[PDB]
């Protein structure tokens, strides 16, 4: 249970989002970021403050995040902003 190889992919996935997390809110205009890594999709939940398109921002998070774990498709990644 506990330390087989189901609850260790957990426990490592949920280690990745924390440090997604503590990396999002570094970004201007991103106050708080929520990150869950589905197992591969991966979503974002960021409060921005609109100083950019929306668009602009999305596509500025999405590589961000690509760029920072390598291991999900571009296009499996999803990021909504909240005010």
């Amino acid at each position: 249970h506990m330390s087989s190889p189901r609850a260790e992919k957990a426990r490592l996935y949920s280690a990745i989002e924390q440090r997604l997390e503590q990396s999002l809110q570094t970004m201007e205009g991103v106050l708080s970021a929520r990150v869950h890594i589905s197992y591969v999709h991966l979503s974002a939940l960021a409060v921005y403050e609109r100083g950019s398109p929306l668009a602009h921002q999305i596509s500025d998070i999405k590589r961000f995040l690509k760029n920072s774990f390598a291991d999900v498709d571009y296009d499996n990644i999803s990021v909504v902003l909240s005010e």
